[PDB]
């Protein structure tokens, strides 16, 4: 958890203009959020940014998990090992709005972060997922009460995002 360059937007939500896969290698938090489906497969977006980040090894174990368990429900949450990037991947679904998903699960999906004191994630639901970044940022800061360390890879969006929120 020795996060570093983060602007504080509010008393518990923090951001940074980072790759999550180069914040996670270089802090190893106690957390990282994955931006998962209900299948865990993780084929695309920050899912298979950091799956590659363990060179195939949460694909394996999320197979594992999946043919144990069954899928998980859109808003809902797994705690799996966070291999070489952290102690712990809580995987998360938020709603793809692109295929007729509620969009009122945004926040039950960002309610799983409240089980954790710190995390480093991604924002929910936007990229593949379709929703709009900036709601995807409201929500969290809405919903959120531990502290969350959000790393935005582009630089348009992270500046988007600070000029909205400050
Ligand atoms: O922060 C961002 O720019 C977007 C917003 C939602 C998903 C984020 C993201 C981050 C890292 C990624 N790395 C490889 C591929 N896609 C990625 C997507």
């Amino acid at each position: 958890n020795s996060f570093s360059g983060y602007l504080k937007l509010t008393d518990n939500v923090y951001i940074k203009n980072a790759d999550i896969v180069e914040e996670a290698k270089k802090v190893k938090p106690t957390v990282v959020v994955n931006a998962a489906n209900v299948y865990l497969k993780h084929g695309g977006g920050v899912a298979g940014a950091l799956n590659k980040a363990t060179n195939n090894a949460m694909q394996v174990e999320s197979d594992d998990y999946i043919a144990t368990n069954g899928p998980l429900k859109v808003g809902g949450s797994c705690v799996l090992s966070g291999h070489n990037l952290a102690k712990h991947c809580l995987h998360v679904v938020g709603p793809n709005v692109n295929k007729g998903e509620d969009i009122q699960l945004l926040k039950s999906a960002y309610e799983n972060f409240n089980q954790h004191e710190v995390l480093l994630a991604p924002l929910l639901s936007a990229g593949i997922f379709g929703a709009d970044p900036i709601h995807s940022l409201r929500v969290c800061v809405d919903t959120v009460r531990t502290n969350v360390y959000l790393a935005v890879f582009d630089k348009n969006l992270y500046d988007k995002l600070v000029s909205s929120f400050l």
